[PDB]
């Protein structure tokens, strides 16, 4: 909508106060004009018609319980935009400052979040498996990263290409979490998963097997569930990315860590220059090796570590 840019204040899902960029025209709307062609947050009103209504508020204060998922979806979309712009020189998900749209309060008891081809969508959770999923910066950045992938490599959401697609979203979700630097880790969704259980998460990149996901290609799932295991076999790539950044010895293979920033540069270049819709894990290895070669040189430690990491997870 047309209006003047304003700064509201509210509380997110976890009770933390933050400022939000809003737009004033009779009401104050969750429309951030400071980033690209805007970040817009919508109320789906417990239904499944999308996007719903652009979030409107009478006083620019967002402290009601119902406001909290919208505050975080809006704010963390901004963080994610900033990460891609500041770190990778990428303007929104399409590289041309496309408007970023999110809807919250999707359906009832909805234990998930997704990118629907056009926008991000967040359930509130059922209060036991999840609380409202926009409370997780890694979840928000995971979903927006699907938009990036969809515009760039276009990895088909099935089998190995789909597991790469998922791992890319977990990788950049995690790198965005570190960029914001609140309580960062290599786990996925810990801030919104199982409020009654401390210390767990939906997936682990440092130890995928903690939640039954494979950490080596020999353990890959080959059935048909979950689009051929896209959220399962992502563990193999997540583990490789974790090893590239942090190092370690995994099934006897030692990897020299090179840190998160270089992990991000290598995988962003692979995503945007080398991967294609049909890429498999072997092709991801080659794309990552080539990306590291481009950035750091063929004789670099960075290239050697990429090779070590894919060796360690059984990807040749
Ligand atoms: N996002 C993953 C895990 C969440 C499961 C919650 N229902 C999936 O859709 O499979
Ligand atoms: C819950 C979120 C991280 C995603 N839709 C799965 O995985
Ligand atoms: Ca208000
Ligand atoms: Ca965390
Ligand atoms: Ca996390
Ligand atoms: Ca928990
Ligand atoms: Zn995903």
């Amino acid at each position: 909508i047309t209006g003047t840019s304003t700064v509201g204040v509210g509380r997110g899902v976890l009770g933390d106060q933050k400022n939000i960029n809003t737009t004033y025209s009779t009401y104050y709307y969750l429309q951030d004009n400071t980033r690209g062609d805007g970040i817009f947050t919508y109320d789906a009103k417990y239904r499944t018609t999308l996007p719903g209504s652009l979030w409107a508020d009478a006083d620019n204060q967002f402290f009601a319980s119902y406001d909290a998922p919208a505050v975080d979806a809006h704010y963390y979309a901004g963080v994610t935009y900033d990460y891609y712009k500041n770190v990778h020189n990428r303007l929104s998900y399409d590289g041309n400052n496309a408007a970023i749209r999110s809807s919250v309060h999707y359906s009832q008891g909805y234990n998930n979040a997704f990118w629907n081809g056009s926008e991000m969508v967040y359930g509130d959770g059922d209060g036991q498996t999840f609380i409202p999923l926009s409370g997780g910066i890694d979840v928000v950045a995971h979903e927006l990263t699907h938009a990036v992938t969809d515009y760039t490599a276009g990895l088909i959401y099935q089998n190995e290409s789909g597991a790469i697609n998922e791992a890319i979203s977990d990788i950049f979700g995690t790198l965005v979490e570190f960029y914001a630097n609140k309580n960062p880790d290599w786990e996925i969704g810990e801030d919104v998963y199982t409020p009654g259980i401390s210390g767990d998460s939906l997936r682990s990149m440092s130890d995928p097997a903690k939640y039954g996901d494979p950490d080596h290609y020999s353990k890959r799932y080959t059935g048909t569930q979950d689009n051929g295991g896209v959220h399962i076999n992502s563990g193999i790539i997540n583990k490789a990315a974790y090893l590239i950044s942090q190092g370690g010895t995994h099934y006897g293979v030692s990897v020299v860590g090179i840190g998160r920033d270089k992990l991000g540069k290598i995988f962003y270049r692979a995503l945007t220059q080398y991967l294609t819709p049909t890429s498999n894990f072997s092709q991801l290895r080659a794309a990552a090796v080539q990306s590291a070669t481009d950035l750091y040189g063929s004789t670099s430690q960075e290239v050697a570590s990429v090779k070590q990491a894919f060796d360690a997870v059984g990807v040749k």
